[PDB]
This record gives structure tokens, C-alpha cells and sequence, in this order.
RNA sequence: UUUUUUUUU
């Protein structure tokens, strides 16, 4: 099967350094059942397998009725459909041919081999049918975060499949048997791997690494009470003694952000060309779209960016020119009293992996420092290394 | 004596 590429995009192909890897791809198509492959985004792993599955015999396997098409689960409607206008148009296809779903745009064309799906849909397909009949080759992503709706959809199609990696008809050779890879966004799924309840058998798994763009881990052992203020010193510290660039400022709640955006324009009121070159935004997605484009910009000149946000940044919203972090060292967290059916809004331990990813959203591709307010003796206290399922608070 | 970071149809 080919593709009809372009010449840059084919730069994007041959860049990533899982196209080479293809052919294990290839026997995860071919041989396992359920396929679990990890990695840090930004490897080429969701911007390369549309040119592996369009290109594995898989496309026209089960044909003339195209039961066989991949339908890729994203976290969120607007992952999907950025992925769709970068990477529907790195398969050589129209609209048509590849295309995705999400809560309020359907683009179910009958010539599609790749979809991108939320879960949301898809569940909404496979509760209008129970088999799967319409699919072949599903990927699953951000299998690290382990919300509901990925738990729910993981155990009904572990449910699916493995009734139908049993025989379709009355002992036939025709099976409509499902193959599925979970390309998961961060490299822990064994948790899941080591467990015979989801599959009997243990899944194969694949691990694969991604770019650095380095990041420099600093602890420092310090009181944490006022968060807001060593994150405003740290920040201090770097844009008057690092090379310039832009500095994150991370929190947690409503009003601590307000505050420091005000204390960030009242130290450094000046912004235009205490010569700090300075432009301080607040970010997470309680904001309305005006001061969401507002960061989606560069900063003025005789300005450099720093963005006070909440816990947003880590996975919801990121940005371009940024460097470095200054973490949140507690981020907020929320639980229900199930004796009482009392909910809670509170802050703790940031877990390993959210801080982790929130230093790769400083480092996106240049150098990061990583000045966290805890220490080291605190990250060895802040167990786990990931977070806990959403599942089990509400 | 308001104290909503976050999310999927």
C-alpha cells in the first residue's frame, strides 16, 4: 500500500526512529494478540503509526467491507483533532480516507482507514453494537494517566477481543480477530502487564525511548509552606542570573495565581523595552479564550515570557518558547469522604510522574532547570513514582 | 466566616 507523501512530511517519516523499528510493529500486527507499547511523547509514536497501519496490510486485510481500519483513542477531543490537522495530512489522504470522531464532529467517511477517537465515542459505537465487527486494528493512548473512561473501555474490549480471539464461526479459519496496541504516553503499563485479569496471558510489550532535550533537576531543601514565594524567588533567580528565555511558575488553585500575577506585575511593572525583560501570563483552563491565545502568542520584545499556571501545564496546555520550571512541589488534588459522601478539594504530593512530565513541558526542546522548592528527600517522599486512578475517588 | 486545579459521551 503507498501513501502519495510530500517532501517534508517525509522529512516527519524518516526523523522519527520508530519507522525503522517498523517491522516489530509489523509482527505486532502479525502475531500477539494485544500489543502494549510505552514511551515519552514526542518519539514519533501517534505521528507514525498511521504510516505503519496504513502500510500493514491491514487497510484491505478482511476486505471488500473494510472491517479492517485502525481507530487511534485519544485523551480528549481537541488531541485528536490537532493530531488530525498534523497528521491526516502525513498519510497522503483526504478527509475521506483518514479522519476522526469527537463529542460533537462526526466525520465517519466509508474510505477511512485511520480514525482518531476520544473514548467517549467509541464507547457510544460498542454500546450501538457489542462485537466490534467494524474494526480490526485499534491503538489505545495515554495508557499512564488511567482515568475512567480508559479503565472502562480497556476492560469491555479485553471482553470483545478475547471472545473474539475465540473462533468467529462454527470452527472456521475466518476469524474477526482484533488487533490491538496500546501506545501508551509514559513508560509504566507493566503494572498492567504483570496482572492475569485484563488478558490471561501476559500482553507483549515494546519499549522505546524519546528525546532528552535535557532538563536540569534541582531540589532544594527548603520549608514549603508559602510555595507561591520560593516559586517567586527561584523564578527571580533564574531570569536575573540564568541566561534569559522563559521560566514556568507552577501552582495550584484559583486565587494564588491571581496573586502572583499581581506581585508579577507590581516587582516588574514595566514590560516594554529593573530592566528585567519580563512577560507574566496565568494559564489553566478555567480561563475564556482570549487570555488562552493570549499565551498561545510570543512574548512582546523587551519582554521575555514567564507563565504563572496551575497544575494545567502538564498534560492540558502547553506551549512553544518556554525553558524552565519552577515546580509546584504539592499539587491540588480532590476526594470524595465515601462514609459520608462528602467531597473535597485539597493539595498533596505531587506524584513522580506529573513532575516529570512537567519538567519535559519546560525542556521542549531546549535546556531545563528544573527548580523544585522540595528536595530530593521529598521526592524520595513523594511516592508513587505515578498517580493513582481516577476511578477510585468518585 | 463563599475558596472550583482537573477531566473524558
Amino acid at each position: 500500500v503507498e501513501v502519495s507523501r510530500s517532501d517534508e512530511i517525509q522529512k516527519a517519516r524518516i526523523q522519527l526512529p520508530v519507522f525503522g523499528e517498523e517491522h516489530k510493529i509489523m509482527e505486532a500486527i502479525h502475531h500477539n494478540d494485544v500489543v502494549i507499547i510505552c514511551g515519552e511523547t514526542g518519539s514519533g509514536k501517534t505521528t507514525q503509526v498511521p504510516q505503519f497501519l496504513y502500510e500493514a496490510g491491514f487497510g484491505a486485510e478482511d476486505s471488500p467491507d473494510y472491517p479492517g481500519m485502525v481507530g487511534i483513542t485519544q485523551p480528549r477531543r481537541v488531541a485528536a483533532v490537532s493530531m488530525a490537522e498534523r497528521v491526516a495530512n502525513e498519510l497522503g489522504d483526504h478527509g475521506h480516507k483518514v479522519g476522526y470522531q469527537i463529542r460533537f464532529d462526526s466525520t465517519a467517511k466509508e474510505d477511512t482507514k485511520v480514525k482518531f477517537m476520544t473514548d467517549g465515542v467509541l464507547l457510544r459505537e460498542m454500546m450501538h453494537d457489542f462485537k466490534l465487527t467494524k474494526y480490526s486494528s485499534i491503538i489505545i493512548d495515554e495508557a499512564h494517566e488511567r482515568n475512567i473512561n480508559t479503565d472502562i473501555l480497556i476492560g469491555m474490549l479485553s471482553r470483545c477481543v478475547r471472545l473474539r480471539a475465540k473462533l468467529h464461526k462454527e470452527n472456521p479459519i475466518e476469524h474477526k480477530k482484533l488487533k490491538l496496541i496500546i501506545m501508551s504516553a509514559t513508560l509504566r503499563v507493566s503494572d498492567f502487564s504483570e496482572n492475569k485479569t485484563l488478558f490471561p496471558i501476559a500482553p507483549p510489550v515494546l519499549q522505546v525511548d524519546a528525546r532528552q532535550f535535557p532538563v536540569s533537576i534541582h531540589f532544594n531543601r527548603r520549608t514549603a509552606f508559602n510555595y507561591t514565594d520560593e516559586a517567586f524567588r527561584k523564578t527571580c533567580k533564574i531570569h536575573q542570573k540564568l541566561p534569559p528565555g522563559a521560566i514556568l511558575v507552577f501552582l495550584t488553585g484559583q486565587q494564588e495565581i491571581t496573586h502572583m500575577v499581581k506581585r508579577l506585575r507590581k516587582e516588574f511593572p514595566f514590560k516594554k523595552n529593573a530592566n528585567d525583560p519580563l512577560y507574566v501570563l496565568p494559564l489553566y483552563s478555567l480561563l475564556p479564550t482570549k487570555e488562552q491565545m493570549r499565551v498561545f502568542q510570543k512574548p512582546p520584545q523587551g519582554s521575555r515570557l514567564c507563565i504563572v499556571a496551575t497544575n494545567v501545564a502538564e498534560t492540558s496546555l502547553t506551549i512553544p518558547g518556554v525553558r524552565y520550571v519552577v515546580d509546584s512541589g504539592r499539587s491540588k488534588e480532590r476526594k470524595y469522604n465515601e462514609s459520608n459522601g462528602v467531597q473535597s478539594f485539597e493539595v498533596g504530593w505531587v506524584s513522580k510522574a506529573s513532575a516529570n512530565q512537567r519538567s519535559g513541558r519546560a525542556g521542549r526542546t531546549g535546556p531545563g532547570h528544573c527548580y523544585r522548592l522540595y528536595s530530593s528527600a521529598v521526592f524520595e517522599h513523594d511516592f508513587e513514582q505515578f498517580s493513582k486512578p481516577e476511578i477510585l475517588r468518585m
